[PDB]
């Protein structure tokens, strides 16, 4: 059977049960090449899929595109093909003054400022990572020598108003999000990104293990708009986290 | 002055104030070549951007990726660079027995089963197209010979549970969406897709003109499988139609 | 058959499948008399009902009263008696500085600041008109020589706090509506009225065709008390327009 | 001092601080003639207004029309003209088997199945009557010889789906209201009507005293078509009761 | 046979069908000793349970602890053992300048700023007392010589941010509650407490009779400190009043 | 110098403690404190019994919370005012997964917010999640004790009965929101029900406090609704050993 969007079969994955899921299709080959025997499988829309071998075990690398909706398709279709563990890596904007560019964040829970999470569980349900995955990501990030923060991430369906950016075409933010950055800062939230609420909610409510690690490329107390080094370190960390998840 | 995700500048757009926004980056060149002097501008992530000329006026073609969040970035960044009118095209399924594969749908309003629309306006606000764009799309669609339906589209943040698909890894659909397909069918909803609620709400609440036209490629109520010829013709017709709708908007 | 509130039977309607539905019972006779052979049918509560003939076809004119609840009863009972198309005409207060007193507005979608719409479809569903009715109303309004705006209307269950009026007994507006007029202005909303969200949602989710056209009698950025001759001229033009829109809907 | 809809001035009310507010404009004169020196003041739209005198004190009688939105206008405008106490009288459909046709109900709180109440207070706020008014209504109802029930009323923005009626044009009830009549029955709710949630919430949050008393004209567990003599008797007793409750409030 | 939290059996209650339910376990014995033959039954967690006799009839006194969740367990388990009427007593802080320390408040409805009420009825349902209990409490309170206020109480799941207290560890109040005290004050709300929304909603939707009476021991709007004597007298009066209200409820 | 409002202790009383163990039942406080050095009773008021003790030379406080988020929120706030920054919750729980056995322990990784008090600290979108260090310490302490330990999501309810979908109750009814909810949570992989974690974790995670929850399983809800009240002996003893060892790891 060949899934609707990803263009791969179960056989193509060579028994892989773990996927690393970056957002940018261009990052997929970079991650795969950190491992052994990388093989290009397919590319369609925002979904580029490779497989590789890590300590002799097959691993998939598959891009998600931006946002919960496109991520939800990739996760569902990979799960149909046997994948059970999902490691998200990406970039992020920090909102706490003490978090610096180049630091890494492992999400312990996400503020659900998305829509797709609600397609898996009502809002009351926590957007929480698998504890083993979060533990592996913390260990990999700390062992790398990075400065690592564990905490809550605000996960938004937009890059602009939902992250309270004003340098925009309208220069306006809807009532719901006015003052929201300060609110999240006061509540100890570490960072903004756009996929973790969907990923974590869908997996935690569907018997899949997931976690998120991100490299900080901007601090929103400094400016609104932004990283090559941070990105490179982040992907080395996620591969080491995958190594720790292998059985 | 280079936008963060799309990687283009205002000067790159050569004065374009109208964009055609398909979902699939591979479709961008296909639309652009229906116009004059198509030129590739950039490709970053799911965003492939071309410029072209239609009746002597610059037009942008930019893919959106799947879903409201990635669409919202492309529309915002294009608006920063002067684009004011957005014509969405794609292919779609339909959920009504009277809508056939190969037909076209022009959305008159969207059921907001998304999240990004709420980042622009509260749920009470209608996800509705600009009337001139919807009118241009209907006319272009009819002129192509297609059977055209005007009506409501259900716009979902998921392809699977939000469209009440059960053929999935878990086979479960959360309470909110159980029975939802029949509910929308009984309310006259024509089809599902994944971007219109965000696009229409963002634009209608931000001073931008938008509309959506789609070719029907599956019908959730029909067991039969559409033949390859029909599907090929439908994809080609859809992009011919959106370019003709753009021509009507530039007049 | 018979119905619970309107006091008319299917036979009374003489085969009418289209209704013009003003708010004020006193406007019913005025509208009917623009057509041929107007006949008074009944008056009970806020529901005054006439029949007339337009190009030889029976048309019913029925007042709705103020608000979604009373409108929902009239529409349901007219539908039980065979009516399938509903043309709303009324007065409105504009909220945009570029919309002048005496202009006309054809609603392309309503902000659902009502309660009755939720008795037909959840909030995500768009309060949008039938495209043919909206097209007919735009055409009739423009052909009359009026200045016509197509756009979003805020449809409120109250005249006072839900339209952010402070010159009231308490001078208070609940948190939900504080700052709301500025919010709708910034989102491009044209006007306030009190029935369109209910009417459009009910009809769009029930297989009925509906639209709304309105004459601007005040602008909220200006004064609250209309000038009498100006108001009379606007009201007269609005009912001429809605009758011409009905003519365009006849088959 | 004038108001926008009711067409009366403060002077017209002759110092009245209490209003009786039936729904049907035709009931206004019937209530007024139970008092001294009734005088017609105005009729505009669904608002018919009379003044009268009760034990030497001026009282106003003003119809509300159907639903919270039209009720909210009348209450606000009467409050602008000095009215501080509002006694609602109206018909109702009981939903409990132990409540008989011809009984009376005094509402102790309303289920807010409306929209206009939210324009005065968020949903958490209780739609509850002034305790003095409820007490006066219970006493007046009992003194008339009626069987009187105190309890919760479900107050709906629709007559049809929000009261879970299926004998309608579509025969559908939106998900929110499917099974709702059984749910309210099991929660001890007595009856349905369409104005109390708005009236009680707006008054309780605005420093106005309000209450509602109603005669039971049908029981939803029985039949929808009332017997004429029984209904006539119930309606006559209801208005005698509300006038006696007004007398008690003016003591 | 023995309820899980309260640790009592039906036989332990000696036929009681009425309970007085203070919050503080230390108050249970004090209330019981105002009646005849007080007998300690059990103490587990925040639940101290006594029985006593009032005019020859068995009455239960049972503490609830703080908050709706704790209260909901006590009410449920007592209802399993035959209790049908629940009289809540305590002391409270007022938010209206006209309410004085030493006055009594009888709740006519509660603002549902809790969570447990939603486990019995959706938010639309009114948190309202049984009319007989509220009537008995008003009579007992007035007969004591106290100044009594009938009105709305705001019932919060927190003591601190939900009552808009800023003198806290973080000094933060979440958006929902910023400005809320002034909002409730302007809407005429008398006081804050933490159990009535749950109690009243649970009982009103479950066929149980409930009400709440409280003595005012502090006023958020007055800067002075009440003296020890006045506070002592108010605490003593509140429990004498609830026992007299129980007397009025006995059949 | 101040004495907090409910707990009746001062900062000086805590001897520099920055960590609290917070069981629900006041009777459990001494039992936990005696596992440490130099336990001393500080205060008891309402459901709040407070001891201090020393663990590896560091002062620790043990404070009961009572049942539910509202009473828990008071204790946490007042302890934080006195310098406490880390909170370790221990309690009992009902498992809802068939593979979880009586006597197992559960460390909560996130809570389903079926409470009300959490909303007084953060909107519903915010995750009710523990501090990662506390959860890590609790898992290690639990494993080291020889217990079978589960990490996962906990449903945290404002009621013991309908919010945990118990039907062996006075009404035998569960409100629509909670009908079928146990099966839904089971299908979503939720491990267990309790009543305080959503409030505790949300309050702390949004207020700069570290918190976690560990619970001993005393019933499996796939088997029956009510625990025997005897299996709560060995399970309780091991649970408090575990929470003290988790505290040791945090210091
Ligand atoms: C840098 C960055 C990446 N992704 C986001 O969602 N927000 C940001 O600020
Ligand atoms: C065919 C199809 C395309 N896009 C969707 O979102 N749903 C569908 O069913
Ligand atoms: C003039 C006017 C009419 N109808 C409304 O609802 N609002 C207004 O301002
Ligand atoms: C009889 C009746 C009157 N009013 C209503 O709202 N419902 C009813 O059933
Ligand atoms: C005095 C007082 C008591 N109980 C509350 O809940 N709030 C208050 O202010
Ligand atoms: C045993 C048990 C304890 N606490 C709860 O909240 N639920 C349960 O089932
Ligand atoms: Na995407
Ligand atoms: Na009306
Ligand atoms: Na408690």
């Amino acid at each position: 059977k060949t899934v609707f969007h990803l263009g791969v079969t179960e056989a193509d994955l060579n028994g892989a049960t773990l996927a690393i899921i970056p957002g940018d299709p261009a990052r997929v080959q970079k991650i795969a090449e950190l491992m052994d025997n990388p093989v290009f499988l397919a590319s369609h829309r925002e979904y580029t899929v490779y497989r590789a071998e890590l300590d002799g075990q097959s691993v998939v690398v598959c891009s998600t595109g931006i946002g919960g909706p496109s991520t939800s398709i990739a996760v569902e279709e990979l799960a149909q093909l046997g994948v059970r563990t999902f490691l998200r890596v990406g970039t992020t904007g920090a909102i706490q003054p003490h978090v610096n560019v180049g630091d890494m964040i492992v999400t312990t829970g996400s503020v659900r400022l998305d829509g797709a999470s609600l397609h898996f569980a009502p809002m009351e349900f926590p957007a929480v990572p698998d504890f083993d995955v979060a533990t592996a990501m913390k260990a990999a990030a700390q062992e790398s020598g990075a400065t690592v923060h564990m905490g809550v991430t605000a996960s938004s369906d937009t890059f602009y108003p939902g992250q309270e950016r004003y340098d925009t075409f309208t220069g306006r933010v809807v009532r719901r999000f006015q003052g929201s950055m300060k609110e999240w800062q006061d509540m100890g939230v570490l960072n903004f990104e756009m996929e973790s609420a969907t990923l974590l909610t869908m997996c935690a409510s569907s018997g899949l293990k997931a976690g998120c690690v991100a490299g900080v490329i901007i601090n929103r107390t400094q400016k609104e708009i932004p990283l090559k080094e941070t990105e490179a370190r982040s992907i080395k960390v996620v591969v080491e986290a995958a190594r720790k998840m292998l059985k």
